[PDB]
Parts: structure tokens; C-alpha cells; sequence
């Protein structure tokens, strides 16, 4: 139980919009059960964490670098709900890059270990 919900990785990041493809300045948090919430700001209390903006679930997602529209680029594809989905982020060093993009795939290799089993 309380070790699903430990955090794994957190914190801030730029994630593109879907349509205005502006970067919008986002603080993210992944956990063990493979939930990656996103926030607006900075939660400061509980109350703050139980209400992202952003959801989504890593399991058997799909991790891209790329170096455009900027360098440290990182794509993830992953289902939502029924539907397939991409969403664009970006860190400001490709070390911080992979330790997000390996984070994210250590989380969803643990939830495939978890199905095996
Ligand atoms: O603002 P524009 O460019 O019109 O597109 C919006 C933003 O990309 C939202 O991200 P953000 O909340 O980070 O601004 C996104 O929310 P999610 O990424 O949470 O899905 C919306 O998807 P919808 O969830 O389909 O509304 C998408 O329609």
C-alpha cells in the first residue's frame, strides 16, 4: 500500500500546450502505482496534492527524446483512459532529461513486473 504511492521523482518542468504550443511552467510528481500529476503550482499542503491539473497514468507508455522545437525535449506517449495521447516536455540539461525519461520507465517496468506477476 504505502510503498505504490511513494514518490519516485518530483519537480518543476515546461510541458507544451496541445494547441497553443507555448511552454507553460508545470510542477510534476511520479509515483510508484504510475501516476504522473502535474500542478499549476507548487502544492503546499495535502489538500494542494489531492487536486492536480494534470493525470496521467505511465503504464506501458513510450518515452521519445527529441531535440525540436527545443533541445531536451522529451515526448511521452501513454494510454488515457481508452485513448492514446502524447504529451511534450522539456528540462534544461539532457542529464535531467534522462533522469526523468528513466524514472518514468522504472516505474512502468515495475507495474509490468507487477502484471507478470
Ligand atoms: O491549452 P491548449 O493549447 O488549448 O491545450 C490544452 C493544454 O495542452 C492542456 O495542458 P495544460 O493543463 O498543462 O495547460 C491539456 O491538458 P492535459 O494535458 O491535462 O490533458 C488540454 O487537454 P485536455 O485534457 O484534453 O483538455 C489541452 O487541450
Amino acid at each position: 500500500s504505502m510503498s505504490d504511492v511513494a514518490i519516485v521523482k518530483e519537480g518543476w518542468l515546461h510541458k507544451r500546450g496541445e494547441y497553443i504550443k507555448t511552454w507553460r511552467p508545470r510542477y510534476f510528481l511520479l509515483k510508484n502505482d504510475g501516476t504522473f500529476i502535474g500542478y499549476k503550482e507548487r502544492p503546499q499542503d495535502v489538500d494542494q496534492r489531492e487536486a492536480p491539473l494534470n493525470n496521467f497514468s505511465v503504464a506501458q507508455c513510450q518515452l521519445m527524446k527529441t531535440e525540436r522545437p527545443r533541445p531536451n525535449t522529451f515526448i511521452i506517449r501513454c494510454l488515457q483512459w481508452t485513448t492514446v495521447i502524447e504529451r511534450t516536455f522539456h528540462v534544461e540539461t539532457p542529464e535531467e532529461r534522462e533522469e526523468w525519461t528513466t524514472a518514468i520507465q522504472t516505474v512502468a517496468d515495475g507495474l509490468k513486473k507487477q502484471e507478470e506477476e
